[PDB]
């Protein structure tokens, strides 16, 4: 079951440019309707370039807690539809937690801000 | 000078699955501090093989006003993230009261719902 706050291993390749590529973690930030019901997922990348939030889209996850190579960042101004058959394993969950603080940095990326 | 609400032909192929590709109009959804300073920039799918909202992450789109080839659809569970390079010609700019259905549409997409 595809679940909002899952991270898997996806293929971002082939991309153009600052769009972040590679086969990496990201996390899922569809709705749980549209992960069961649709043939496509939206998630967020995420990236061991970097350990620190650096601007407030950002959000930190440490591998003690997560099963990362790396303690890592979610990238939530890399935000993607994907086709479902792009997720290969299921890394982890995030946190209730984890979830409110990427639920923040989102809306601060599309500007929702206006809540 | 781009900002959230324009409406741009993007280049989204190559994709796969069931990914939105092709040449195609496409909205702005990121925050305007990140279209300013960012080199990628977040969009939603432009679509007018439909002309109908038939779920509540669609908003339609009226050809005239905003000068389409057909009457056409926002899809909020289409989402990229793209290096402004991708981005051709400048199409139109959404209204406010439309940006409004547009915001409401990507609430329930990302589910940030009770927002």
């Amino acid at each position: 079951m595809i679940r909002r706050g899952d991270v898997y291993l996806a293929d971002l390749s082939p991309v153009q440019g600052s769009e972040q590529g590679g086969v990496r973690p990201v996390v899922i930030i569809q709705n749980d309707t549209g992960n069961k019901y649709s043939p496509t997922v939206i998630v967020a990348a995420i990236t061991g370039r970097i350990n620190k939030a650096k601007i407030p889209t950002h959000v930190e996850i440490e591998k003690k807690k997560y099963k990362l190579d790396k303690d890592s960042v979610i990238l939530l101004e890399q935000i993607r539809t994907l086709d479902k058959k792009r997720l290969k394993e299921k890394l982890t969950y995030l946190s209730d937690d984890k979830m409110k603080e990427v639920d923040n940095a989102l809306m601060i990326s599309l500007g929702l801000n206006a809540v």
